[PDB]
């Protein structure tokens, strides 16, 4: 099915011919180059298990590569020899060593996160070949990081307005399934979000977690019964009340989310929920609340006006922090216009009008799982060290016009500092042992995963202070 | 392997219970809602063939869904009955009809592009079950569209500065493989780019084309031998000239791209290429030119200073439009900081300094295939028509705070206007036959692809004026 020989930037096919003659080692590292001051390291284990481990080279896959690349370049540039070596010598197991910080670890920017080097001098070319597939770890890293930053904002404001962080892990739902570029992207994105939260509408995210990480948590992911516009609008413009009444009665004993902005969000909250069907809401259990979903207008203005309306029609309490609280059978979900920037504006506006964050949970789609790029955290793979004619050489780029594109020199290691911070030691200075043990661990060697983490370990490592 | 029962927004599991009783039909449409004034319709055929066609329901997949959703909701909310019906009645073939504009069609914004309706009254729920997976067509649509807009800019400036569009389809390369969220996303993205251009470093893009569309073109995709920083830097800081000389000699008879900004782009062009190795460049064939790749600094400023340096060291001609032309053995690739916005700035700045666009080709990665979202063209799926108690009802949303989120009413059709423009007719007004035949065709019915397009047809349909 998958052919790792095809799974590279096609130009890398020619790179074995381009390295200095008598090169026995190519050593390369991945970092989130130097606001996202710290990144969550998550997703490498998925790639290692799915694509890189075991017998990944066959006679068929070498022949497929030869044909595919011959057409692509209109020239017989693909080299079977190096792949035939790996097939014959190691039964198609990749002779590379990958070291990495533990999955879920929170590491400041500008630090070595993983390194790759060949274990056989004949496979010097292989380190660079697998750059492309390993670099795609930027996505689960960037989703996990951006999601965790949104969790920080929710943590600050939930603690301020309620005095606790009860239910924090249910405050930001993944609605991104339709808004991402592929089914595979949806799975990886959902799992990266689930490092921080439990809410997703992509069950493939939980399947990815169970298969590639594993969990002792009986409920690692969840969702709630919810309406869409179609299940309201299908009743006709004049029968919105009938749609509401049908759905809350059909889901009387469980939580139900009901989109209320089909025609007039403010009419729906004040006249339909707040008057006509009030008796069907106030009778509902604390375990089975109505969640009103606005989905249009200015996100903050809409939330404030909805809470104002519900406050006028339902009994509002004031909690011990002096913040207004809706009854336990009634809540709101803001599933429109939420990203890292707007989330901050919304909880701040809610705090200024003395509404507890426990009143409103949040959802994000494209902004959560799609509107992220490799440049967000500057995720890149760079050659730092080579052995040529048996002599180690510390290598790096340093473009005269952009110092930010300078890469690190030589053999790298990651260390805790005395004050509890992080330092990446260059030029093999880790060997001086002036800091503790290297924080990177061998996770991959000669086609085998040597060190693995449960999703429980990932979540624990990725926790907030 | 893939389970379409799991491949929905998890809340849609409950929607069969939410539609009005006695609903026999759910009819829904996809549009790029109302700068991208026109969109390329591409990628639906990939989804229909990969995920939706044939026996997609089994006893095992129904049992998997029951278990997966029971945990996800902590409640037995998944309905086996509807799926057991489809299994027993249609041998697991989906009883839906999908109509769509031809693949590669260029359609203005705010027009019906495809429609979905159930063909069996028992499967009214199925239309909106498959929303999530069909909506993911936003990505190949948005990539194809954004790529075509970049082609328009290159077309304008290439014609202006050269007098022809020779090699236009090779002017923008896909470097996006590492910069996208998954391997599947890389394939789909590359194929969407290849609607407009032939340059990609993702061979999976060509494999997707051949398998899901097919082509009579012997060379639908291509790439060129190229260096990366690693194959230059590995030689050591003092041996940049040696790396250059080795690579151009190893690729003497083919085109070779050589990244030249490792240490000092301007030193490399003036002193290394322009003096030390000049004799190895000026001897090269028109079919095997050196391509210098800057990869840092202000994109426009760097390009202009590079061309100025090469102009001072190599013979420059002036073409019949009065624009400066490098010798046929020497060209430039700007593979850094290129997107729809900057591409315009670069070719404009090149034109103002009287440099032909023939001199410089372009490459884009994340900006091409990753930094795109569903909201770019406002791609959405909406229920427009239902039959309840045997009576047709025209349905729509109309949120009071956002008129732009208003959806279309009733049975839809797409028509050419007398002046050669497009109109979407609502409320079944297509039946009046004032505007000739509906442009949408049945592409899917009862688990079978009924209408298919070659990638040759897609490319022809997606052509510039
Ligand atoms: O309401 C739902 N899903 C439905 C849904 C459907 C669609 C959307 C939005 O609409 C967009 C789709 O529209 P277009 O296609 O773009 O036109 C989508 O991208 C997203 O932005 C949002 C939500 N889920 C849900 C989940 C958890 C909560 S809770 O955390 O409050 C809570 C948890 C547990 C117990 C009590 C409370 C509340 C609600
Ligand atoms: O030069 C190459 N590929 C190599 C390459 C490698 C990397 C890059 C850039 O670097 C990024 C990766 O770096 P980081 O990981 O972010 O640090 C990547 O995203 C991209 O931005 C760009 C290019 N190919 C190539 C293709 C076609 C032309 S042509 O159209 O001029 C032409 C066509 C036909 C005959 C003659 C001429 C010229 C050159």
């Amino acid at each position: 099915e998958f052919n790792i020989l095809l799974a590279t930037d096609s130009y890398k096919v020619t790179h074995y011919k381009q390295y200095p003659p008598n090169t026995s080692k190519v050593y390369s590292y991945f970092e989130c180059r130097e606001k996202y001051e710290e990144t969550v390291f998550y997703g490498l284990q998925y790639i290692l298990n799915k694509y890189l481990k075991g017998k990944v080279v066959t006679k068929e896959k070498i022949q497929e590569a030869k044909e595919v690349y011959r057409e692509h370049f209109q020239d017989d540039v693909f080299n079977e020899r190096g792949w035939n070596y790996i097939l014959e010598k190691y039964d198609g197991h990749l002779p590379i060593e990958v070291k990495a910080v533990p999955e879920g670890s929170v590491i400041p920017r500008g630090n070595v996160l993983f390194t790759v080097e060949n274990t056989d001098p004949e496979c010097y070319w292989l380190t660079n070949w697998i750059e492309t597939i390993l670099v795609q770890s930027w996505y689960p890293i960037t989703v996990a990081t951006n999601s965790r930053e949104q969790k920080k904002i929710l943590a600050k404001y939930l603690l301020e307005t309620s005095g606790n962080l009860d239910g924090l892990e249910y405050k930001l739902h993944d609605f991104g399934y339709r808004g991402v570029s592929s089914q595979e992207t949806a799975g990886i994105g959902a799992s990266a979000h689930l490092v921080n939260f439990k809410g997703t509408d992509t069950v493939a995210g939980i399947a990815l977690i169970k298969k590639y990480y594993g969990t002792k948590d009986p409920v690692p992911g969840y969702s709630v019964p919810a309406a869409e516009h179609s299940t309201i609008t299908a009743w006709g413009k004049d029968h919105e009340k009938d749609a509401f009444e049908h759905i809350v009665t059909q889901f009387s004993s469980v939580p139900v989310s009901v989109v209320s902005d089909s025609y007039d969000i403010y009419n729906a909250c004040e006249k339909i929920w707040g008057e006509d069907l009030r008796h069907l809401i106030v009778s509902r259990s604390t375990e089975a609340p109505l969640i009103i979903r606005p989905d249009s207008g200015n996100p903050l203005d809409t939330v404030l006006k909805v809470l104002d309306i519900l406050g006028k029609k339902f009994p509002v309490t004031e909690n011990s922090k002096g913040y207004k609280l809706l009854p336990p059978y009634l809540r709101v979900i803001q599933g429109d216009g939420v990203d890292i920037n707007t989330l901050q504006e919304i909880v701040e506006g809610m705090k200024q009008k003395k509404w507890s964050i426990e009143n409103v949970s949040f959802g994000s789609g494209g902004a959560l799982l799609q509107k992220l790029t490799r440049d967000l955290l500057n995720c890149s793979f760079k050659c730092s060290y080579v052995v040529t004619n048996g002599l180690g050489v510390n290598v790096f780029k340093d473009p005269v016009a952009d110092p930010n594109k300078r890469s690190k020199k030589g053999r790298l290691s990651l260390h805790r500092t005395p004050a509890g911070n992080f330092v990446t030691l260059e030029e093999g200075k880790g060997d001086l042992e002036e800091y503790g043990h290297d924080l990177l661990h061998t996770v991959f060697k000669n086609g085998k995963v040597t060190k693995s983490y449960s999703f429980d370990e990932v979540r624990k490592n990725a926790q907030l202070n």
